[PDB]
C-alpha cells in the first residue's frame, strides 16, 4: 500500500483546513479556528490503487513560519492555496512556491494550485491569472469550494497523480 505524504500550504483564511476536512470528514467548516500544525490519514482507491494519504494541515498565519522548513523537507507533495476572493493569497503563493522550491532544492516539486472558494462571487483573482501561475510552475491549475465540495477530490487525487509522475 502506498503511502503519500501531502502538505496544504498558503495564506492565512483561505481555506486549507476546510478543504482538508471536506476530503477526510465530508463536512465544511463554517468557523475560523487557526491552525497550528494538524495531520489526517485516509486510506483511499485512486485509480484502482489502493492507498494512503498523510496529510499536514499547515499554519498560514505568519507567526509559525518558522515551522515551514521543518513540513517542506518531509512532504512529497503540496496543494498550493489560495482563494480567489484575496488578491493577497494569490501575491502569497509565490512565497510557498519558492520556499518549497528553495528547501526541496528542486524546481521539479510534486505541486498543484488550487484556488478556493470558488463559490463566492467576489471574485478578485481570475482563472486566466492562476493558469499564468500554474503554467510557469508547470503544474495544474484546480478551483475548489471546500463548502459545496466542488473539486476538491479532485485537487487533492490530482496531486496524487502529480507525484506518480515523479
Ligand atoms: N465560502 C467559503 N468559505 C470557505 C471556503 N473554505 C474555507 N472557507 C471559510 O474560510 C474561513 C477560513 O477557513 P480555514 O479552512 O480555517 O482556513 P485556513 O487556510 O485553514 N486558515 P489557517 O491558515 O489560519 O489555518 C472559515 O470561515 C471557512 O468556513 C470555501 O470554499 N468557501
Ligand atoms: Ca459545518
Ligand atoms: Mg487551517
Ligand atoms: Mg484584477
Amino acid at each position: 500500500m502506498t503511502e503519500y505524504k501531502l502538505v496544504v500550504v498558503g495564506a492565512g483564511g483561505v481555506g486549507k483546513s476546510a478543504l482538508t476536512i471536506q476530503l477526510i470528514q465530508n463536512h465544511f467548516v463554517d468557523e475560523y479556528d487557526p491552525t497550528i500544525e494538524d495531520s489526517y490519514r485516509k486510506q483511499v482507491v485512486i485509480d484502482g490503487e489502493t492507498c494512503l494519504l498523510d496529510i499536514l494541515d499547515t499554519a498560514g498565519q505568519e507567526e509559525y513560519s518558522a515551522m515551514r522548513d521543518q513540513y517542506m523537507r518531509t512532504g512529497e507533495g503540496f496543494l498550493c492555496v489560495f482563494a480567489i476572493n484575496n488578491t493577497k493569497s494569490f501575491e502569497d503563493i509565490h512565497q510557498y512556491g519558492e520556499q518549497i522550491k528553495r528547501v526541496k532544492d528542486s524546481d521539479d516539486v510534486p505541486m498543484v494550485l488550487v484556488g478556493n472558494k470558488c463559490d463566492l462571487a467576489a471574485r478578485t483573482v481570475e482563472s486566466r491569472q492562476a493558469q499564468d501561475l500554474a503554467r510557469s510552475y508547470g503544474i495544474p491549475y484546480i478551483e475548489t469550494s471546500a463548502k459545496t465540495r466542488q473539486g476538491v477530490e479532485d485537487a487533492f487525487y490530482t496531486l496524487v497523480r502529480e507525484i506518480r509522475q515523479h
